[PDB]
């Protein structure tokens, strides 16, 4: 028993984190195959990063002007090129520790496992979601860009993330590996700011049924609802709307604990119309929004990575 | 900015990973050099669990009782012994993966990362801190055991726990590398529970300092007290004395963030007092006590390892 904010074994990423450095900037590269990913911002200045021209810094840019280090070693770059905000330094030495992998672009409200690196070197480890606004609540500091999210299927990797800058508030913005934003947001230092937040609802009702599985059941009425009488309410206390797709991903959870959807619904929404009254649901006193039912299903039955 | 509980990063405990099996019973097993670490209740059936004999159990079984598997390839043992209540299986050949490491016995309060793990495979890692009652707020299933805390300093991989079993209300129990039992726990199937926890005011104060780092600082009032006048207070809503010894390991924290230890213990009096008013402090309702002093300064200022 027991229910932990669990993140992905960082194993297979590790053997692929890299140091990028190019003039005096340094941050973290991905290198898969014989090729090294990292944001295209290295190749700026402190003073380019107000109104940078990436494709004019990159011209003034030979193979030699970077230097890519893993470990102790450092790998020869035969080619470069920019694919929107990330650069792919061509090397020629191909990572023997290159997992199996794919370079997926998540939903908003999908988790995935952050490897936080600084100069190519793992700091540690931790689960975060895509929130509806399309940032996310992470710990970066300067030289953190990077850094990957990741999600471990069996035994392939596939890469969601790489981060690129902090936005107001303390959250976070990147790219999949393909350089595309998450967000309307610009690799530029001017002032940019997320739009407002909302709760991811399908992750709140996991939640709420990992809770059931661990015997914290004190939430439980005795009532049903309608998923129109659901939404209307959800939609009052900045919930996002839960769609019948959600209700059917929901399906393994609801038939494990016997709780049919529309019953933890109804659960849910005597919670958001008088709180929980000084209790807490698996030690937490406030509703979780950053597990996904896959989260909740791969925690409670303890599914393995090869 | 931001904070997160963070986990040390899991690849060179991934590598160490193998699974033991003896008769029907399996469960994980740690592979250092050529030297296998389990629990000890391998040897034991369903029926053994509720009042074993393992001195009497063990002498029934020779070396190739013992199925020992690293990933497709299974471990040849050569040899067996019992050190409290953990196995050491010597096999025939060394982890080649076998990192820098020391077998350390953590106090209450500390924290480290598990490695879940099952049938020898990784599942997940979080981080969790040794209870003051000697237990752990874990996430374990059956199968579990096996699965290890460590702790990272540099290249150098501290082992400081192995997974045994589960207490009343969810919480765990389990060893050092050693087989030493935290707490007053035996490995049988038989009514046993924790004593009452109390939170760890030295985790408290130095997540109020990461709290200031990140510009959360609503909380902060503008008084100072004494040691023992704090004392008294945290002994009244059961958080344990602060000792001068704490006071020296938030040193760092204090001066860096310029607020006084006894100031932030005035400050966490007052919190204790008056509670939070529905306020949060880094998005959590509720004072966190699952950071040391250390993980503070690690996350805030970007430690990495080899
Ligand atoms: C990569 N190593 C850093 C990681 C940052 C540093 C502090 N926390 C993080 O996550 N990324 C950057 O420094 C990026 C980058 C220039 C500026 N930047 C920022 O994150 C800035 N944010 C913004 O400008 C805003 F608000 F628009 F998002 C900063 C003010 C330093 C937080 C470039 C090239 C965009
Ligand atoms: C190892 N694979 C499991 C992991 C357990 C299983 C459920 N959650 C966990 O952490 N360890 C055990 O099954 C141990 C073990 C026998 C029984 N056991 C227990 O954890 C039991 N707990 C107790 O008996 C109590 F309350 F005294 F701690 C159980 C009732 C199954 C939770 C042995 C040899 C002690």
């Amino acid at each position: 028993s027991g229910f932990r904010k669990m993140a992905f074994p960082s194993g297979k990423v590790e053997g692929c984190m890299v140091q990028v450095t190019c003039g005096t900037t340094t941050l973290n590269g991905l290198w898969l195959d014989d090729v090294v990913y990292c944001p295209r911002h290295v190749i700026c200045t402190s003073e380019d990063m107000l109104n940078p021209n990436y494709e004019d810094l990159l011209i003034r840019k030979s193979n030699h002007n970077f230097l890519v280090q893993a470990g102790n070693v450092q790998l020869r770059v035969i080619g470069h090129s920019m694919q929107n905000c990330v650069l792919k330094l061509r090397v020629d030495t191909a990572n023997p520790k290159t997992p199996k992998y794919k370079f997926v672009r998540i939903q908003p409200g999908q988790t995935f496992s952050v490897l936080a690196c600084y100069n190519g070197s793992p700091s540690g480890v931790y689960q975060c979601a895509m929130r509806p606004n399309f940032t996310i609540k992470g710990s970066f500091l300067n030289g953190s860009c990077g850094s990957v999210g990741f999600n471990i299927d069996y035994d392939c990797v596939s890469f969601c993330y790489m981060h690129h800058m902090e936005l107001p508030t303390g959250v976070h913005a990147g790219t999949d590996l393909e350089g595309n934003f998450y967000g309307p947001f610009v690799d530029r230092q001017t002032a940019q700011a997320a739009g407002t937040d909302t709760t991811i609802t399908v992750n709140v009702l996991a939640w709420l049924y990992a809770a059931v599985i661990n015997g914290d059941r004190w939430f439980l009425n005795r009532f049903t609802t309608t998923l129109n009488d659901f939404n209307l309410v959800a939609m009052k206390y900045n919930y996002e709307p839960l769609t019948q797709d959600h209700v059917d991903i929901l399906g393994p959870l609801s038939a494990q604990t016997g709780i049919a959807v529309l019953d933890m619904c109804a659960s849910l929404k005597e919670l958001l119309q008088n709180g929980m009254n000084g209790r807490t649901i698996l030690g937490s006193a406030l509703l979780e929004d950053e597990f996904t039912p896959f989260d909740v299903v791969r925690q409670c039955s303890g599914v393995t990575f090869q």
